[PDB]
């Protein structure tokens, strides 16, 4: 059961994660800030799930909660992911169409996983999807990480479980609906339609470091070009509900059969009306397809 | 940087039910007891951990948490609770042999009181108001120092079903206001009066003292169904016989009057704990 943890892989306002050692292995350690204790133990009741386990999930070890008088520690302890996350692989690599049809196929895997009830784990939406979430394995798929903010709904029961947390998605990342706190807050189908714009986002921030005919762009985050630095909720209302913005499809990918039948996915994931998204699983079965 | 030493060493079980067992174990030379859930009553651990999350209680009288550990197994998962150890084990378990003094059987109810305050109180700043929904003396433990704490707080409620023996009428006869905080705080109130009997018989005065009984042993079976319940307390209205003995000692005539202010009929009509505490603090 004892861990040694060795180096501080990332810090921020969320807690901070560590490369820890256990029997021989490298784990990931997060520790949680008090500030995000709600995201902790929603993470700890999806990892409940032992049919949750899927190639493309990040895999649980164990989760604690640790107290001594007023103190608290909450961690998590995962698989560790030596590549880090899609959006640090990204920075640097460029892809062929091989390497980008295999990661963006691999979190459409995941994605429908969640999505899709197993008779068990429930239809599951992840609320918060975005290329920092999603970590990079050394067979070149991905897995989707970070399940704090999912929403868990059961069709045989009719329940729909919405948790106890005030955390909100990535404001980068937040659909039109979300955006503009019109989305229908018990309707479990609203919840998946928001994984599917973030979907179409994560899709072309990866397509744009695939090469074609020798043109490739650099990394950029979603509506770079468009919002501050460190934008706020109201900076990204702005923009994807006044504006009506969609990240711009470069026309060097017009060209490349590829990144042609990409950007019809994406713009597929980026409707206004969130009825009109593809499923999950129509975006695998779509990927799956595609040379 | 820093070992994280989380081997327990499980050395004995000191308990086995429906709920899974508990083990007495050791971290660190520590003493710690761990329970481990059967997959029938993960929802406990679910429970006693999301209120941990909210507020860490920390009070003499209610047992002291140390952690809550789920562990990814081949085919399932594994749900630990690690909480301080108390070697002289529950209260039930306490009163089979021993018998009590004035002195041992106040300090006894009046610490089950505290720790119930504390739970029922909210505090702003704090804590939530906490009902426990299972008091009974399986789930009151026996410190060295001759107070006790209140275990599991699996059906805990914040401003499974409980133990049919201990059900106040409004539980049985469904009655209870499920909307109000208030009616889970009178049905904590009912069950410390019941605790409170089993108690006060065990307290020897003029060389008596009455055998562990659990309450309404004279008229209910082991493992007494809803029904049998229901019968006996709300149909019949039936409490817990005072025995006579009683009346020659003041202790146990002013218990015998806290024990009955706990089991109105009418749950408005119940005494608070800090009513309790103090009623408490003026006997002898
Ligand atoms: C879970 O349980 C037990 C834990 C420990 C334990 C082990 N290492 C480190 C700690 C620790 C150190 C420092 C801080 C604080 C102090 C300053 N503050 C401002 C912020 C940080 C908190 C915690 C503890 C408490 C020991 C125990 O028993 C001896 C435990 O009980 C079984
Ligand atoms: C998203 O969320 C979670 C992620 C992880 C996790 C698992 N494997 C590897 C990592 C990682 C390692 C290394 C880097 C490198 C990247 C580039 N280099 C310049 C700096 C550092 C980045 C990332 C992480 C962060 C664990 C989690 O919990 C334990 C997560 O939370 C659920
Ligand atoms: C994960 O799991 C278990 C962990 C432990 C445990 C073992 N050593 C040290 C610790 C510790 C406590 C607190 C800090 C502080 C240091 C100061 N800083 C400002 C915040 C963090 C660091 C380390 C813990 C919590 C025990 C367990 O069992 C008794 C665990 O399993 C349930
Ligand atoms: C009610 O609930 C919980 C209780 C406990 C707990 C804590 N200290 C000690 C005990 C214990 C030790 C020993 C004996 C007996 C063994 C044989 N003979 C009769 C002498 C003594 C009984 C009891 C327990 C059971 C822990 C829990 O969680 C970790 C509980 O659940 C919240």
């Amino acid at each position: 059961r004892d861990i040694t943890l060795l180096e501080c892989v990332g810090k921020g306002r969320y807690g901070e994660v560590w490369r820890g050692s256990w029997q021989g292995e490298n784990v990931a350690v997060k520790i949680f800030s008090s500030r995000d204790e709600k995201s902790w133990f929603r993470e700890t009741e999806l990892y409940n799930t032992v049919m949750l386990r899927h190639e493309n999930i990040l895999g649980f070890i164990a989760s604690d909660m640790t107290s001594r008088h007023s103190s608290t520690q909450l961690w998590l302890i995962t698989h560790y992911h030596e590549m880090g996350s899609l959006y640090d692989y990204l920075q640097l690599t460029t892809l062929d169409t091989v390497s980008c049809l295999r990661i963006v196929l691999s979190i459409a895997s995941g994605l429908a996983h969640l999505h899709i009830e197993i008779f068990g784990k429930p239809a599951i939406a992840h609320r918060d999807l975005k290329s920092k979430n999603i970590l990079v394995k050394k067979n070149g798929q991905c897995c989707i990480a970070d399940l704090g903010l999912a929403v868990m709904h059961s069709q045989s029961t009719n329940q729909l479980d919405v948790g106890n947390n005030p955390r909100v998605g990535t404001k980068r990342y937040m659909a039109p609906e979300v955006l503009d706190e019109t989305i229908q807050v018990d309707c479990f189908d609203s919840y998946k339609r928001v994984d599917i714009w973030a979907f179409g986002l994560v899709l072309w921030e990866v397509a744009r470091r695939m090469v074609s005919n020798g043109i490739v762009e650099d990394y950029k985050p979603p509506f770079y070009d468009v919002v501050p630095n460190d934008p706020s909720f109201e900076d990204m209302r702005k923009v994807v509900c006044v504006d009506q913005q969609r990240p711009n499809i470069p026309n060097r990918w017009f060209s490349d059969p590829t990144l042609t039948s990409l950007a019809k996915l994406m713009k597929e994931c980026w409707y206004q009306n969130p009825s009109a998204r593809l499923t999950a699983l129509r975006i695998k079965k779509t990927l799956t397809k595609i040379d």
